[PDB]
């Protein structure tokens, strides 16, 4: 039986991202579209700052930017939380602590607006260094790949996820961003609570060679693991 959630999700899906966010009172807007093709675990998304130079490094809001696109093999489906809390949505709450400086805070509303997946994200940034690795923007435009672990939280009807972002500083050195999250179903339906497992990351970023604002173009694959 496939349910609804999961039905949602069978084709590629147009996608639209709004941030507002304010980084130790640097404030910006970045909108994004793309689309998602969950069969394939497969995002393309390509993000533009509204409001000029963004204020911190593209690499550092990559994790910002709907994990209801991640492929889960047919033998975890019981086991995916996003798509079962669809189409009334989801939202994702996450702090960020930048090791040896600030930190973000993160709330995220993933919802259906009729054939759009969209995403409205606020992000405060807080407690940053003014010339350290994130607003002197020494991190480098690349990304690694990682895995995202994710448990249930039974008690939030939702789950909790935890997982570290090493990003590259232009030295040859690494920035970590310890990541805490939880997600919590909008509406009061049923969702799936999973067992125990792994979202696998893959992600390249990349730049429009016509576009001239401030710009990200955003590749990724996530596929769910570690149950068989
Ligand atoms: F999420």
């Amino acid at each position: 039986m496939v349910s609804k959630g999961e039905e949602l999700f069978t084709g590629v899906v147009p996608i639209l991202v709004e941030l507002d966010g304010d980084v130790n009172g640097h404030k910006f807007s970045v909108s994004g579209e793309g689309e998602g093709d969950a069969t394939y675990g497969k995002l393309t998304l390509k993000f533009i700052c509204t409001t000029g130079k963004l204020p911190v490094p593209w690499p550092t809001l990559v994790t910002t930017f709907v994990q209801c696109f991640a492929r889960y093999p047919d033998h975890m489906r019981q086991h995916d939380f996003f798509k079962s809390a669809m189409p009334e949505g989801y939202v994702q709450e996450r702090t960020i602590f930048f090791k040896d400086d600030g930190n973000y805070k993160t709330r995220a509303e993933v919802k259906f607006e009729g054939d759009t997946l969209v995403n409205r994200i606020e992000l405060k940034g807080i407690d940053f260094k003014e010339d350290g690795n994130i607003l002197g923007h020494k991190l480098e435009y690349n990304y690694n790949s990682h895995n995202v672990y994710i448990m249930a939280d039974k008690q939030k009807n939702g789950i909790k996820v935890n997982f570290k972002i090493r990003h590259n500083i232009e030295d040859g050195s690494v920035q970590l961003a310890d990541h805490y999250q939880q997600n919590t179903p909008i509406g009061d339906g049923p969702v799936l609570l999973p067992d125990n497992h792994y979202l696998s990351y893959q992600s390249a970023l990349s730049k429009d060679p016509n576009e001239k604002r401030d710009h990200m173009v955003l590749l990724e694959f996530v596929t769910a693991a570690g149950i068989t």
